[PDB]
């Protein structure tokens, strides 16, 4: 009822008590463990109010105003107007709240020592796909700083009926297309190749490439979605160039500066926001191990261990594991020499122990999802492969949520 | 109740039934996810039978010989025998399928392709320690057969009492000894610190240096363990040079030949064998990244960086990363160079999957610990990265044990 997650590297223990307050279901049971498992799995009146109870009692306990006066009488607030309205409408002070800590709970992000250090825009008047690609731009604009990137996001009105939803149709802001060839193979990115189909579905004019920016498609209020450019100049883009091999420059490799997630789905006291769009900054290995090196992705090991004079008829001879390792050599250089903020998988694991220890101390724990916090390379070399991690799902949190375009009932 | 895995890099789905018939339980809960826990946690006559039952019947019904008159028949000896004396003997052929079940049933092991090529070497009618030195020794030849090295398994008495065990002290037959120094760092192996010094309490005599072969301690019916060491010709080395840099000969690093756990406890029929020497072969990253450059290991990281030219002032330059694919480019090249059997992470990870596939449809599933399985560095471009595993714990399996000095009743 107390555990205890000890880190095998350090011999430093801590004792978890936050999993009590834990509330969903993690898929494990008491005979199958399913923590590598990728995605695991209306509302009505009577199951909201407990749900804005408890939020609304952690936002009060957490401004040192625990049921007190100025709670019970928004306790109360609350509770008529799910009365009636059957549904209830956020503070902006519990709008920010309940984003920080749903990055906070978010046990897959490695990044969460940055967690109250997140910028909330509130965007709950919006109503058209205009109106969205406004403020998405701004937010686009405000995130990056010219390289010196500043984490953000921007909510869209809660779901009310579930026919009036508001959704960004793209995984994430700023993606590159995926062209499917008459001869099978792919140009741009593969994992977006039916999302760049369905833009030029609506209407896209593609410029069959390489890194083309893809367009924001933009649903609102249920309302069939639409398709609208990112002016070019609000896209930071940072091409790749190695510290040493001057024939990089050649491979003609580029990413994006913004990490910005649109697809997924955040829970604040039982309201579902399923348009919340939030970008950080990258961790090198993103782009450079899963982004680049991927199979199913841009695949570039064949043409970067070429270039490099390299033993590629064997296995063993680990051809891969060295072309790799100067793919990321390159992301990261790229990145500081154009003062576009990036983080190693150093310093952000080191970073995230840190995290860890705070957490456990002023709270009582950290949900962690092992699973993905080690980096997809050097993983042992690294000390978040070395540190036991409870899994569990606290709320406010992040969820997943279908793909639109298999949801919507279109006209 | 008939759960399916996904693969992510080719789609490929299986469905998983064999975890029905699994009976332990994992540790997680529906509001818990244990998977990145480590370790996480006398027998009476009522509880043997069952367990008895429930492994003849998957014997017998494995041989196409379920519930026949030769079935029931040892069903009753079996239930007999544990009226007669509340415990009972395995036969011949039990004794080599529960092993070869118990490896094939380890979720941690990413070698199991192999697990019906096992050699059974029964030791029950071992009674002192020089028998065990004996019969150990036999093993260590076998199993080494000059660098083709062959899977092997030695079985000694099973527990009856409790006060009465036989134990390998040593957590593997062959591993380098560890001595602190007066300055406070560490010659050789950090991790047998203490039981090099145990080694040296019951009366070693320690050459002092790097990778001095340890002795082994072994202890019989309960009885204190006693040294004994290995004949030096029986213990097979490989010295590390890299196929580029001759410096690297000047590192000076070798290792042994023989991966053996000695330390676990093998379960059979709910039968109880304290002392169960296993060994296969490397897989290299256990050598090249856990055992060179674990921090707490050798932590050779400083010195091939040095002596590779690298840029060791930012964390950001991957050094790291980059003088650890030579380390197991090294490792890899070294055995291989002298016939000794190693594998890559790349061909034991494609194995693995391909042993998935088999398992999926001969039995209904595989019983996969992803923490465990994907390797230590390079882990995305290795296809366990990308494969969904559900972990459950079946019987007969191989299971931890304490280490003997904190439970022996000494004399
Ligand atoms: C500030 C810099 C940040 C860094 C370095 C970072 C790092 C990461 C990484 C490496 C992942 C794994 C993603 C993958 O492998 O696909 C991740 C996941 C995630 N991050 Fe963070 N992140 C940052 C900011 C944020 C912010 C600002 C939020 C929310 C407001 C957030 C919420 C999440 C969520 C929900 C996931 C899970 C995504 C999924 O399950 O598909 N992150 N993060
Ligand atoms: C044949 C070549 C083999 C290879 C390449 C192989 C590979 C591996 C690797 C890499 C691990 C993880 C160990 C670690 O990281 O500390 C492991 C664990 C394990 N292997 Fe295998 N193995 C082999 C043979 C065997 C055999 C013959 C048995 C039993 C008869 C076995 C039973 C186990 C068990 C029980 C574990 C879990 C160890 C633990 O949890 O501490 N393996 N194996
Ligand atoms: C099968 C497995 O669950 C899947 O490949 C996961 C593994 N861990 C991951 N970890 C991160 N950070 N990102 C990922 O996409 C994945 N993919
Ligand atoms: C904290 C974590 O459970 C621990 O470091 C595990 C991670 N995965 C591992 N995987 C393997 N193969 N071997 C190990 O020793 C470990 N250690
Ligand atoms: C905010 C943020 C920062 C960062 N550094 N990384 C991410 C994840 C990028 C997208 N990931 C693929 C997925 F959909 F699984 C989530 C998000
Ligand atoms: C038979 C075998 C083969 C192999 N290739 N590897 C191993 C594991 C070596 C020891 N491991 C450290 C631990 F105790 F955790 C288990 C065992
Ligand atoms: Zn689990």
């Amino acid at each position: 009822r107390f555990l205890k997650v000890k880190n095998w590297e350090t011999d430093v223990v801590l004792t978890d008590t936050l999993h009590l307050k834990s509330t969903l279901e993690t898929g494990c049971t008491e005979h199958i463990c399913m923590g590598s498992i990728m995605l695991p799995s209306v509302a009505t009146k009577d199951q909201l109010f407990p749900l804005a109870k408890e939020f609304l009692d952690q936002y009060y306990s957490s401004i040192k105003r625990f049921g007190s006066k100025a709670h019970m009488d928004r306790l109360e607030e609350v509770n008529k107007e799910i009365e009636s309205t059957s549904t209830y409408q956020l503070k902006d002070t519990e709008l920010i709240y309940g984003a920080k800590h749903a990055w906070r709970n978010a046990s897959r992000c490695v990044g969460r020592i940055q967690w109250s250090k997140l910028q909330v825009f509130d965007a709950r008047d919006c109503t058209t796909a205009h109106g969205m690609f406004n403020y998405i731009c701004n937010h686009v604009k405000y995130a990056t700083n010219k390289g010196n990137l500043r984490s953000a996001i921007t909510i869209f009105p809660q779901r009310t009926d579930g026919k009036h939803d508001f959704r960004v149709w793209n995984s994430q802001l700023i993606r590159y297309a995926g062209y499917k060839q008459p001869d099978g193979s792919t140009l741009g990115d593969p994992a977006n190749v039916q999302f760049t189909e369905i833009c030029i579905q609506q209407g896209w004019k593609a410029p069959r490439g390489r890194f083309d920016v893809l367009p924001l498609l933009l649903q609102a209020n249920g309302n069939d979605p639409e398709l609208f450019q990112i002016p070019p100049e609000l896209v930071l883009e940072v091409p790749i160039r190695h510290p040493k091999f001057d024939w990089f420059k050649d491979l003609g490799l580029k990413w994006y500066g913004l990490p910005a997630v649109s697809n997924m789905l955040l829970e604040i006291g039982g309201l579902e926001f399923s348009a919340c769009p939030f970008s950080g900054w990258y961790m090198g290995t993103e782009i450079g191990v899963r982004d680049y090196c991927d199979n199913s992705r841009y695949n570039i090991l064949e043409e970067v261990a070429k270039k490099m004079d390299l033993d590629m008829r064997k296995t063993s001879s680990l051809w891969k594991d060295q072309a790799l390792v100067e793919i990321n050599i390159a992301v990261l250089y790229s990145f500081q020499s154009d003062k576009v903020t990036i983080v190693d998988h150093h310093s952000a694991t080191e970073s995230f122990i840190k995290h860890m220890e705070n957490e456990y101390r002023c709270r009582g724990g950290c949900p962690a999802d092992w699973v993905w916090i080690v980096p997809p390379m050097s993983g042992s070399i690294t000390p978040v492969f070395h540190q036991e991690m409870l899994n569990y799902r606290l709320t406010p949190s992040f969820e997943y949520q279908p793909d639109p375009w298999n949801t919507h009932v279109w006209k």
